[PDB]
């Protein structure tokens, strides 16, 4: 990840005007949609939290959790720490990132700070559901000037995406003012 | 450097009891001595600053500044960013200032958590030669014991002065004005 940290603008875009900031959300959304479109009648939920973090949930299969034979860490950690631009770029430029994977009847949790895992991916409990949740806090050391998520930039993009992803339910939630949208195109 | 950031304790030592914190200084000093023991009447100055940073100055030849043919960046940057070594210290420092005097030129570079902020750059002229590294330990890594104890540094630098007989070692505390000069 040091290549991304050295020149953030090359990977995410302009880190001052707010375009790069919103590309962080859209990069995570692209991966969640990729997963959701591969399943049956899946759903993604994008939530803007009151602390200006954004979470993206899907109810797909979950990011693989088994140990990568070569790397010697969970497949999820390899995806988060090895260099669409990739979710690893979002991880590298986030001061905090929370990963929650529900898979094979088990809840897996891991926390990152500036791309560095604070502990190995850990099975913390049990679940009947499946899916992946990524919540990230953009790094205020990288993202300057424009540091808050505009609802309409996310809402407009998710509406456009809905028509290219048939059968995928897309929900947007703003916990700052309670505003919410539901985009669900069922064509084809 | 992510391997170091992931498990700081395995590279520098215990990051809670003050052991690792002081090892950060000793790692930089090892390189400075190494350098300086390849020459003759060299001196190393270790300074504890009021803002809880430590600087190590030497009057050696200076770390090589030219572009590394394989890596495509300055040889100094390769030393600070590739794998114990000063790269470990760089990785676990929230800020690190590098100043190299070599071949008639002063070179400067700043790092934050091991990430270079710009390329090694010529900032002026000089008759002198040497290397200076000033680092601010990351308080995200180093907990409980965050401030440098003078006597922990003094003890180790004394031991080093006997082993490295030709090298002068000065220790300076800018918080309370305390100082020592170890030379065998
Ligand atoms: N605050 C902060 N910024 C960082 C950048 C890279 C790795 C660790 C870091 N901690
Ligand atoms: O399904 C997910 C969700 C977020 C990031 C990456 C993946 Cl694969
Ligand atoms: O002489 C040197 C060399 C490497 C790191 C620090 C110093 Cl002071």
């Amino acid at each position: 990840l040091d290549a991304v940290r050295k020149r953030p603008g090359m990977y995410i875009g302009d880190t001052d005007d707010g375009t790069g900031l919103h590309h962080m959300v859209f990069e995570v959304v692209d991966n969640a949609i990729d997963e959701a479109l591969a399943g049956h009648c899946k759903e993604i939920i994008v939530t803007i939290h009151a602390d200006n973090s954004v979470s993206v949930q899907d109810d797909g299969r979950g990011i693989p959790t088994g140990i990568h034979p070569e790397e010697g860490v969970s497949a999820a950690e390899v995806i988060m720490t090895v260099l669409g631009v990739g979710v690893s770029v979002v991880n590298a430029l986030s001061q905090k990132l929370e990963l929650v994977i529900q898979r094979e009847g088990k809840i897996h949790r891991q926390i990152y700070e500036h791309g560095v895992p604070q502990a190995p991916l850990a099975v913390t409990g049990e679940t009947e559901k499946t899916g992946t949740m990524v919540r990230f806090w953009p790094s205020l050391e990288t993202f300057t000037n424009v540091t808050e998520f505009e609802y309409e930039i996310l809402a407009k993009r998710l509406r456009e995406l809905s028509f290219l992803n048939s059968g995928v339910s897309i929900r947007l939630r703003d916990k700052r003012d309670g505003k919410e949208d539901h985009f669900h195109y069922e064509g084809g």
